[PDB]
């Protein structure tokens, strides 16, 4: 296999420069159902990939799995495999009370709560999204009529403690990580996720544009229970936003 | 005076939710002059404000002085005085060979090396521009025909040792700052200035719209000293870009 | 599903206070097969669990994926699901010349370079194996005749830049990570893997028994590429060691 | 211009080795009204300077503007311009309740709350005042009969958050900076200011003596409202102390 | 003198590879009363040493005095003097309420609260005990029937503030060090001491095995007053454990 | 004994608000002998105190041992026992070529590289001498005709790796400490010792008067080994300076 994990060839990607980057393998095909001539390329470990075309040009939907490393490896290898533009799709909880379930997040830049981005840049270097990738997403979001928040999201190297989740075994979060929910909250930070800051940092540094969009399917800060359609209905909207935003990056 | 430093009051600002924030007192005046009904308001130390109109809307021009310390205050007191949108204008030089003299740079994000940025959010947190202002300033650079680069700018808390200048006659630069020139340069950063990472960070974590724009008066690797008929044109070029952008943010 | 990620419930685990935690979904199945009555339970993304018996006692095998982020979750949800004892099995390569191919490594402690370990305890705190599990795994390596080294393993939060790989096609590695290969090598560390410092640390500070074991598929300084009849034996060798150890921890 | 900012010549300073370093331009002339043959040298941005003579030798009063960078640049350039001894005059609030409005502070050393000093020394290196400069100030203070506190002052890279000022927009101070008022308070730290630690650090390192004195015109910790004469009356005392202390450094 | 402090010769140690390492000089002889042909070697400052034999081989009991530096120097010099295996004996308070006065602690690894270990390894490198040294102590502990806790202990560079002791002058502990008792407490950290992490780190790195055992003579967290026999009676048990554990390292 | 370590009570100190604090037990005795009515009080480990009179006023001499750990305790318990003024006396060597053998050094401030200083105040905070004690010790050095340098002394938490000694037979020194010899030397630091930054820092942040003084027994760059009739005179020289100073602090 030409790469390490992905196991893909320059024409196995069909020279595709742009990628769409969900974390989960069953969303890969999903996003790929929106674009023509799709093919599951490969699943090696969490590296399930598909390939379809957009406005006539070959594009790659590829799962990052969870976190900076499998996103790194993916992105690295995707970059090894010729990927210029990366677009991250997903769902999130809002840590900000002005924000609702069903809305759409466009992240301008991220908090580096990983160790993974610290690998591609000296930590002062911000985890930040390319302008043109961010512009597409906005332009794509408004056009399906989204409630669209543009802001910073927090990218954690751990689901629970880095996101200050007390519903785990410990009920404990390290001193360094305690109070950080409000710290990001009042700072205006829209949400939490694990992957971006790596993706953003490594794209920022390397001459590869990145951007990220998400539907808000839950609220870390809010009361009402969302209908079962929470994931599925909001995910359509944002998957469609990420594809259209992609169709405008070509 | 409703603030500790500037010397302004509220009726002074005359509405004016948007301020232009050049570094030096000297550049301040000229900026407002390009606008409508400029009036000198307050000159105190590094802090010099002017009031002027744009499409019937009051604008403030106010000097922020040298580096993040004096930067951080003016921003604070302008906002403290009711200004929600900040636009830094300036001139700089280009640590990336593709970036010319007479070049404009809009910054989405700043490398945070200045310690005055730290007083707001940790190095985990990105020093980020407001998407709406960045869009306004890019669409401005694009409206004036400017040759623009959009990316990261590095920010230091000292002209000399934080910008990695051994130009200082001590010629020292303590270890943490050593290597960053061709480091950031390989790493995508456009240029170096001491203010942005204090402001963008400050506005991002204060809930304010910030964006930045700069004329490149020198491309510093390339040994051509720019036209003896000077860098004064590239400042007069950038000062339109901020006024044009602002016009669209009103 | 009683946990956010895996897809497991309690009756699923069938008792089973002890889980085996390989990285990849693929190695998972085989492991449980060496045991009694294996049953595929849940395959979701990087998280794949199997249930199997040992001396009439239910064991879980569950994949943790790539690096500390995905690692940290599975561990969390397995424990969240009632598993107190964790045993990571894997294969690696040897940064110390005395360490061969076909070699086993039991880790007492991990160098914490991964940032996903940080979300639990500060770099002041050691990422430590459970003495009872380390004893079980050593007595196992000694029971299967394995040629073993016991010591520190280095852990990174990225395959490439945290493991000091300029193998990446960016080829970069920000300053904080530069030099560590022959650094750790002189400093006694056995090998490099991205998971242990997230788990051991996680279990040490969560009140859980953790230990780790690895087959060395490559000794990386010594330029001999290991037998073309492959590293598959050294994985089949180590997978006994974890099953043998576990047997003694029941 | 011979320097960068200051725009001064070796005899434009008249070879003056010693400087007096207020932050504000209108105090420059003030301090210069106490010494013979004064001349405003130059105001470029915040770099207003005067030159007079003391006991027969030419001396420089020069404004640092706000913060380490404009103090750096000044001091740097002053050092570039041949300045050995620096003496900082100013006013301050006490963060210590045993201290009164009207009293005089002599700072032995500073807390580095800037990023600016981190430019001239590796942070372990203390921000500390020369002994002989400090001795003059004491000796000068006692001789006008001052209530003279000798101690550490905190030097911040931001007026408000670094000094834990909640009376701003945010009402918020970063986690890292919260509780620090009392942290310095009970430690015995006399007061806050922005400039020194840079000045102290860069003088400590470079074979240039520094010292600092201040009148206390307000109390961050105390009740009673000071008369309008607070600034002016206390400023005389300390301006006179800084000149006399200077007259004893020759 | 052949070394620096210790002042010992290769046969003055009689080529002894193993050492026993109490902090206090009057425990040196004590531990040496359990092994044949003892001789006080030297007391230079806190470096009181004795030499006896164990199962026929010459061994060294040597005081480290207090802290990493005098332990370093000792250990360094002991290593300079040919010491491979180090075994630390002592007493401790439990910071964990599940633990009693009279019990025995075996430390697997330490928290680095010193600056001393940061000298022998880059802080990511854990302060960790050799397996075989730890195995002896367990095996030795059980055999006198000890109540034996195996776990992490916190190694501080200061008795009082690093251990969060409020019964001192200040009653104050630095922000960085406040709340750390519970931080280590709930993490499961068994106890506090000053010396180990240095000893552990420097042995971990250098091809020298280390381990540590202690009797619990007091509880930082508990009520009842222990009898006068607290030190003496519990110290016998653990001194005997450390000697027997030593007799099994040969 | 009113303190955990020393073995002293209050009537022991006989008043005596001022203690002299040499490192080693051996130098202790001689010091007090130069004073009036010396009496051996307590010898416990590194802690040895003596009581003696000066101009009818009781003084304490007490050993602090090796480095900041043992340092920090004695200081604590002496003060805990009622001593507000501390004077460290010692001998060292000179990292600056202008500094001789037979030279005295009074320290205003210490570079904080020792981690035992950190337990009091952050690296933001300077490790500062008490002006009144520094004055007393300078006026003392000047009273005995001593050739003195006044400036910064570097302080490490280990004799070898924190003082950048590869003299150690491991010969290692982890990256953070590498380069500091000619670093501090260019940067103005006078010498290197492991205690001051623990004490000065400790007294500064505890509200105590601290100052330090040292004889230079070796100028270490200059390859002249000092007089074979030894460094014993330069210690006998410095021991007057502390006793003379103290005399003026009573």
């Amino acid at each position: 296999s030409d790469v390490f994990h992905l196991g893909l060839t320059k024409n196995d990607l069909q020279g595709a420069t742009l990628a769409i980057v969900p974390g989960d393998p069953q969303r890969v095909e999903k996003i790929a159902k929106l674009m023509d001539n799709p093919v599951h390329l490969a699943s090696h470990r969490e590296f399930t990939s598909w390939r379809a075309e957009l406005d006539g040009k070959a594009v790659i939907v590829c799962s990052t799995g969870i976190g900076g490393p499998s996103t790194s490896i993916a992105v690295e290898e995707l970059a090894q495999l010729g990927v210029r533009t990366f677009l991250r799709i997903g769902t999130t909880g809002a840590i900000q009370p002005h924000i609702n379930v069903g809305d759409v997040l466009v992240t301008t830049a991220a908090v580096r709560l990983d160790g993974a981005s610290l690998h591609f840049a000296p930590m002062e270097f911000p985890a930040v999204a390319d302008f043109s990738c961010t512009t597409a997403l906005v332009n794509a979001a408004k056009s399906v009529g989204a409630t669209t928040h543009i802001g910073i999201t927090a990218s954690s190297d751990t689901f629970y403690p880095g996101q200050e989740r007390y519903d785990t075994f410990s009920g404990r979060v390290v001193r360094h990580f305690k109070g950080s929910m409000e710290e990001w909250q009042s700072m205006g930070v829209m949400n939490y996720e694990m992957e971006s800051a790596t993706l953003l940092t490594m794209c920022a540094s390397q001459g590869l544009r990145a951007g990220m969009v998400a539907g808000v399917i839950v609220n870390r800060t809010q009361q009402e229970i969302p209908n079962e359609e929470t994931m599925k209905a909001t995910e359509s909207h944002a998957v469609k936003i990420v594809v259209e935003a992609a169709r405008h990056l070509l």
